[PDB]
């Protein structure tokens, strides 16, 4: 249910990927600045040179776009989450915690631009968990703790 929750409100992220995807990154970058630094194409730039910065905005619409592909299968996601924990652990080597923190701005802006109410929010932090929970397990196996 937790996922028909967000979908009922993924429908203004869909619309505009790419300018959704460059508020997620622009925020997550703004609050959370050791996070840019775990993206070495983008590590460097001047946080007020985000905003408006299209390659920032193409990847996080390539987050966005994977996230949704998440919730269109409502959990049974293995085939799609076990590649995205090889690549994140071994490849662009992001330690579990930064999920978290881009989990609670895409919240953020969600209840923003995207019309999630208290429940959905809810919906949504719990979804998030699950994703990051599998995550983790999947970077244990490849012995990331
Ligand atoms: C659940 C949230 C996330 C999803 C869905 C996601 C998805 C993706 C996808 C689909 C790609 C391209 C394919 C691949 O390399 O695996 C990617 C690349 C990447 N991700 Fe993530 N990601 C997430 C969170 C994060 C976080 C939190 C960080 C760092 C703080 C991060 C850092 C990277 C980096 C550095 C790349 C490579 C970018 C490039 O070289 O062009 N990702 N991510």
């Amino acid at each position: 249910a937790d996922f028909d929750a967000v979908l009922k409100c993924w429908g203004p992220v869909e619309a505009d990927y790419t300018t959704i995807g460059g508020l997620v990154l622009t925020r997550l970058f703004k609050e959370h600045p050791e996070t840019q630094k775990l993206f070495p194409k983008f590590a460097g730039i001047a946080q007020a040179d985000i905003a408006g910065n299209a390659a920032v905005s193409a990847h996080g619409a390539t987050v966005l776009k994977k996230l949704g592909e998440l919730l269109k299968a409502k959990g049974s996601h293995a085939a799609i989450l076990k590649p995205l924990a090889n690549s994140h652990a071994t490849k662009h080597k992001i330690p579990i915690n930064n999920f978290k923190l881009i989990s609670e701005v895409l919240v953020k802006v969600m209840q923003e631009k995207a019309g999630l109410d208290a429940g959905g929010q809810t919906a949504l932090r719990n979804v998030m968990g699950i994703i990051i929970a599998d995550l983790e397990a999947n970077y244990k196996e490849l012995g990331f703790s």
